[PDB]
């Protein structure tokens, strides 16, 4: 075999050889003490991993019977789930104590950007994209709106750009005001003893507020640039009249920069594709060159920022994002490593261990800096169950420490609030996590699909879109927030929410994502360093801080909302709504599986039935599958409703995609990703807590199965 023995364990050679090869050297740890730490802990811990996912399944299999023997008391509802177990005490106030963590954690408010580690050209530009251009940002998107005479063309529009300055001109009054008058009657900047002078056309003015005034660069009587920061958030005004943007301007304004993505999570889990240990390995090795500061794509990591203090001297901001890494969570195994008898072995486990001895070389000097200098390794914990399986990832991320040498305590925690069972014990999954934790996050995605399974016997649930503001949701929102600020997060940890998908939709993100800070989250996500610009505005516009100090004190969710089951009304639906909804369903579901099964792609662009484009990642397919499933369950559609839907979808979607693709229409049974598809919706009430992994990782396996051969 191509395999490497380390005690009950049988290594993918592939695997062994870049642990060894690549990502050990320069940790300072002893090879053969990884790989006896590895066998240990896998050992040790494997037995309570299966424990905890069977418990999963005996809860699940009590809640089916429990609807399926009633024909919607919330008082005999919330006792059952508390006789279960599922529902547990609620523990004392306490506050968290994490420590060690950096500022752009526990301090700064700003966008958070995902991105799949998968790929180097998008993990790279995302971990670039701590700064971006707000005048790119605008012009290229549909915040300027395409009206007639500023219609995007092959080459500069000034009536697009002239709206372009006036909107950033607006958002230097609306952010960083000046004493009197306005930045669009601006003719210049200089600094004159440590102080920003801006001058008008018959007069000079400084700051509102001289303190916003963070730098400059070049001359201080003629600047290359002003530095200015509002909210704790950087704002960068490119002083150039010489440039094609800039000979247009009063000020000779070239463009403004802004400090946008403050993290990014590079993503293991739900936007990349990875089913043994090829895939895997590569994962491993953009995550190691990102660490190690030499990943290239050829493009590279961004140096930090230089400038000039108010009074003269001289500082530096960082380049780059502060990187988090998204491991999987604790249901799935992974071929890359088998035991003696042929088991695979959980990949959590296997992610705990890889990614953090990896993330070592991000707490020291790059070849070519220091991804985290408070020495803490920042792991995302997703689709996590009830407090025991949060002390179970405390635990593992414990033994694993000890395995390479740091610190207890080192690998912090990002929670996902992203299934049902953490939300209703949020507070309690906090405490777990008390000293590890450095944020919450409503991954309502996830969330909207294990609410669906959750309560899959119970009824039809509502339609998709109507998901997204059911009551459960809201309270759920409201309620992570609440048990965050109770738990001390404010000033030290991150109270996150979620991810924007309509990727070409900015006009509308701008004008509806503004919703996030203003319920006190210090953070929420984004899918590109474009939407990460745009999305910075927001944090400039509201005082998240000021948010989170009246919150304080505030219960704004009970228990009964949060467990407020989306069922749908009697006569909910027409016939062509309920086609629409099954045509949307399986245009998204095909979309986005094909190139999954076929391409190895987690995340892709994948148009709705309204043409509107979507990034699908697994989470989305989670809910697309578990809706489908839940309406076949309770006879709402019936499968020649699906089947016909497929096959109509899949044409439309071969049109949509070239070169490694291969057409799944007309011979819908030949193609394996259209079969996967099928699966998915078929099969979707038997998965575990409609978990898409089980189905998506087979698939993908038997398509490289037979392209191999
Ligand atoms: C990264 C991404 C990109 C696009 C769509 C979803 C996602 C998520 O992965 C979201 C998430 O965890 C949650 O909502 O469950
Ligand atoms: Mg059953
Ligand atoms: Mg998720
Ligand atoms: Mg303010």
């Amino acid at each position: 075999t191509d395999r490497v023995s380390v005690g009950n364990l049988r290594i993918a050679r592939v695997l062994y050889d870049f642990v060894n090869n690549e990502a050990l050297p320069g940790t300072d740890i002893d090879p053969d003490s990884f790989w006896a730490g590895v066998d240990k802990v896998v050992a040790d811990l494997t037995p309570q991993n299966q424990a905890l996912l069977n418990a999963r399944d005996e809860l699940q299999a009590q809640i089916d019977k429990w609807h399926r023997r009633r024909v919607i008391d919330m008082d005999a509802y919330r006792q059952f789930l508390t006789e279960i177990g599922y529902l547990l005490p609620e523990p004392d106030d306490f506050t968290i104590t994490t420590s060690g963590v950096d500022a752009e954690i526990t301090t700064t408010a700003g966008p958070q950007l995902v991105v799949p580690v998968l790929n180097a050209r998008f993990a790279l530009n995302a971990a670039n994209a701590r700064w971006g251009s707000l005048y790119d940002a605008l012009y290229g998107t549909d915040v300027i709106p395409e009206t007639d005479g500023a219609e995007k063309g092959p080459t500069y529009n000034k009536v697009r750009g002239d709206k372009v300055i006036a909107y950033a001109r607006k958002f230097l009054d609306d952010s960083v005001p000046l004493s009197s008058g306005s930045f669009g009657d601006a003719t210049g900047f200089t600094v004159q003893d440590g102080q920003l002078v801006v001058a008008l056309p018959d007069k000079s003015t400084g700051l509102a507020n001289p303190g916003q005034f963070a730098g400059y660069t070049g001359a201080a009587e003629s600047p290359t640039s002003v530095l200015l920061i509002n909210h704790g958030l950087h704002i960068e005004i490119l002083i150039d009249p010489e440039s094609q943007v800039g000979t247009t301007d009063r000020a000779g304004v070239k463009d403004v920069i802004l400090e946008s993505a403050i993290t990014t999570i590079m993503d293991f889990e739900d936007s990349v594709a990875a089913v043994d240990a090829a895939d895997k390995v590569l994962g491993y090795r953009n995550w190691l060159g990102l660490n190690k500061g030499d990943l290239a794509a050829l493009r590279v990591l961004n140096r930090d920022r230089n400038y000039t203090a108010p009074g003269g001297g001289q500082f530096t901001l960082p380049g780059r994002s502060l990187m988090f890494v998204r491991n999987v969570g604790h249901l799935m195994t992974n071929d890359a490593i088998v035991d003696t008898d042929g088991s695979e072995v959980f990949e959590g486990i296997m992610d705990a261990l890889f990614t953090g001895l990896i993330a070592i070389h991000g707490l020291k000097a790059s070849d070519v800096l220091i991804n985290s200098r408070t020495g803490s390794i920042y792991i995302v914990k997703p689709k996590m169950h009830g407090p025991a399986e949060v002390a179970f990832t405390c635990e593992l991320f414990s033994r694993v420490e000890d395995v390479l040498g740091l610190p207890q305590n080192t690998m912090k925690i990002g929670i996902m609030d992203e299934e049902r069972r953490t939300t209703v014990n949020l507070k309690a999954c906090i405490k777990a996590a008390a000293d590890r934790v450095v944020f919450i996050n409503t991954g309502f995605l996830d969330r909207t699909g294990d609410e669906i399974h959750t309560s899959m016997e119970a009824g039809p649930m509502v339609r998709k879109g109507t998901m997204k503001s059911q009551p459960w949701i809201l309270a759920y929102e409201d309620h992570n927030v609440d048990a965050g600020l109770a738990a001390g997060f404010s000033g030290r940890a991150q109270v996150g929410k979620g991810m924007w998908t309509m990727t070409e939709l900015m006009a509308d993100m701008v004008e509806t994502k503004i919703a996030q800070p203003r319920a006190g989250a210090s953070t929420a996500w984004v899918p590109s360093p474009t939407a990460a610009t745009l999305h910075a505005l927001h944090y400039h516009q509201v005082d998240v801080a000021a948010v989170q100090q009246g919150l304080a004190g505030k219960r704004r969710a009970t228990i009964e909302q949060l467990l407020t089951i989306p069922l749908a009304k009697e006569l909910a639906w027409a016939p062509d709504e309920i086609r629409e909804e099954v045509d949307n369903n399986c245009q998204s579901i095909l979309g986005y599986v094909v190139r999954w099964v076929d391409q190895g792609v987690g995340a892709s662009k994948v148009p709705d039935i309204h043409d509107v484009a979507l990034m699908e990642d697994r989470a989305t397919l989670r809910i697309s599958s578990q809706l489908l499933a839940n309406w076949l369950r309770h006879g709402v559609i019936t499968s020649a409703d699906v089947r016909a839907s497929l096959e109509r979808m899949a044409p439309l979607v071969d049109r949509q995609n070239d070169v490694a693709y291969r057409p799944m229409a007309p011979n819908f049974d030949d193609s394996i990703a259209f079969l996967a598809a099928q699966e998915l919706i078929l099969s979707g009430a038997q998965q575990p807590n409609g978990y898409t992994e089980p189905i998506l990782h087979r698939r993908r396996r038997e398509f490289k199965a037979r392209a191999a051969e």
